[PDB]
């Protein structure tokens, strides 16, 4: 249910299961932020701003939460 | 119509009118925590810290629903 | 504890316990269009198609709602 | 103001202005797929299929937002 941004190609991406999950557990919490790691790559989700920041560079990649309709469609 | 109010009578949920749903609706995006309009006699404030609309004149008290659309939209 | 149900008995809206209201959240994560839990010995029915909860004894339709957090968050 | 777009020369999410937001909101809420807008004269088209404002004289391509209000309201 998570995306970011990459301002390359243009497009948003979807996480992987185990970081999509680590960032939705921090949401659920009622956390501010989230820190959670690919590879080598080690990343902050701001929720109070929507950012992404790589912890290393600073670089932001803005990120969105998908919403489910309400009600559901048949 | 975005807004919705349910009817326990019938077990449905309904739409309000185009203009009470304005008015309800321009008082949610402005931030307020209630919001009061009229219909056939009646007074009746829709309470938005507990998503309950409270007709004035009876005190009877209806749940309320906003209908959220679909991020990102369907092809 | 983000689902509740309104009781038309007390005019307020009542939280699940922490077993259904996790019963019916996993069936709204998981897309489906309904979902069955009990509470007292009594059998109910979710329909999230029209946001209303069935007691499947007595055939009584009372409103169901999705609390939902604020985006961004707050500081 | 509950549309906005990334700016990323700033790294920060931008609001539109009150007439542009206006324009885009009625054409979520009236279910179209994509809604032109213009700044001035420069052009923008934003894809609600994809989250994305494409600045049609550059080519540039923003995500953007739907800011969501907390449901129920606090007090
Ligand atoms: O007064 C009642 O008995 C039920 N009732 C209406 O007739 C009505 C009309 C427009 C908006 C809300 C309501 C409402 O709750
Ligand atoms: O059966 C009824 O008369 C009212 N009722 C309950 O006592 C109850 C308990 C837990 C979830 C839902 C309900 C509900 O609708
Ligand atoms: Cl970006
Ligand atoms: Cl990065
Ligand atoms: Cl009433
Ligand atoms: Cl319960
Ligand atoms: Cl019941
Ligand atoms: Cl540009």
């Amino acid at each position: 249910n998570w995306r970011w941004f990459d301002d390359r190609s243009g497009r948003w991406c979807s996480y992987s299961a185990s970081n999509n999950s680590t960032i939705d557990s921090a949401w659920k919490s009622g956390e501010t932020s989230v820190r959670f790691t690919a590879g080598r790559r080690r990343y902050t989700v701001q929720f109070t701003t929507m950012v992404q920041v790589n912890e290393e560079t600073g670089n932001r990649r803005p990120v969105m939460l998908t919403l489910l309709r309400v009600p559901r469609l048949n």
